[PDB]
């Protein structure tokens, strides 16, 4: 995965910031009540770190559950959008998550629709930084798109193309990372990295994960 | 879709023909009884045409249900393997299905796991020839892989990846066409081309279609 794909994906979200909520993540609206049952399970409490907060759709929920939220995003434009919710207990910080080392620790870490934008060759290092961010007794939780277990094997592709072309309505076009991972695949891969994981398809096409370091 | 992908796909199966039954189609063995409930619904009868017969897994069944089977495959190697079943009422013919205009008509046309190897730019001409091959009162039935209705939109790719990369036993690597199409997508496209279609997911990961001209 070339650095061009990382930058073109960032630039994409930097440019999509104005119009983002006009479209949102496809069918996330269908899946939100199922994901919310997991989000409110009680692990999102105290000092909470959110990764890739975007326009702050999840940040609102976390704000309601946490004492304080630290919300990180690569796009200052996303941050400005998120500011319009006026959430008293949220601090925003701009941060390239592919070049990030936490300095403190938090009770819980959350991200929605971020991991699928992390290519396999960046997976492990992202997850090492996530590890250091988790306070003792803390949890990592995330939401993402998913596949049924067997699709990967039916497809049987030895060089999966991670890239997807997206095009705004102004006409400028971008390639982004889009890696659909099954609950089984993420569990295998994060177990190998030392996490204990409960990863579940909560609604067709969507997963929710709880990971303990 | 370049002619080189088409050729690569056919050479992949030519080379695979001797070891094909050793791996077969992933999870088809799980889905076979469900698919058989449809195959045995009574439309496979009289003179049937089979497209992309391979090693004759389905030809065996077609042979038991029909009077006569004409089985077409691009690979003589595949045809040689299929001959080992010693089916009395079956005639094999080598035929490149992307360069094919039937001269005869049949009571039924069947194919299993062929349509997913027909790229979008070849789909219409393929169905045009299939239309020529169906006798009045006849049907086309087919088995293939499937996706959940919503995946396509969740991915949201404007240049969808038509291709996957396979590796043989001996290490030889080949790109092939692998287009997963939902029942609704297939129904909508085939209806636009004048077919009435009953397309159903009969087992997770697998669909069965009955199409009428
Ligand atoms: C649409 S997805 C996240 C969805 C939305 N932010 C949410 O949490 O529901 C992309 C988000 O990740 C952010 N992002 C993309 N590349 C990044 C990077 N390299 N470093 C940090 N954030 C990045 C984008 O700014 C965008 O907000
Ligand atoms: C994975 S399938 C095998 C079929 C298997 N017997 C079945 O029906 O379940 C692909 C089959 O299509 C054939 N094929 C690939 N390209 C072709 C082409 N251009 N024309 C005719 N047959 C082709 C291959 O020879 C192979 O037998």
């Amino acid at each position: 995965t070339s650095h061009g794909l990382i930058e073109s994906q960032l630039s994409y979200y930097r440019a999509r910031a104005s119009e983002y909520d006009a479209t949102f993540v496809p069918y996330m609206d269908s899946a939100a009540p199922a994901a919310l049952e997991r989000l409110r399970a009680g692990n999102i409490r105290g000092d909470v770190l959110e990764l890739a907060s975007g326009t702050g759709y999840w940040t609102r929920h976390l704000s309601g559950l946490a004492d304080r939220v630290t919300a990180l995003d690569g796009s200052a434009e996303m941050i400005a959008e998120a500011g319009r919710h006026g959430l008293d207990n949220v601090e925003f910080r701009q941060q390239d998550l592919f070049d990030w080392t936490p300095d403190r620790q938090w009770d819980a870490v959350f991200f929605a629709h971020w991991l699928a934008h992390v290519p396999d060759d960046r997976f492990e290092a992202f997850w090492e930084s996530v590890r250091s961010a988790v306070a003792p007794g803390g949890v990592v939780e995330f939401v993402d798109v998913t596949d049924h277990e067997r699709r990967l094997e039916q497809q049987d592709d030895s060089e999966p193309e991670v890239a997807v072309r997206r095009t705004l309505q102004d006409g400028r076009s971008f390639r982004i990372v889009k890696v659909f991972r099954s609950p089984a695949e993420l569990t295998e891969r994060l177990t190998a990295l030392g996490w204990s994981c409960s990863v579940d398809e909560v609604h067709p096409g969507f997963l929710y994960a709880t990971c303990r370091p």
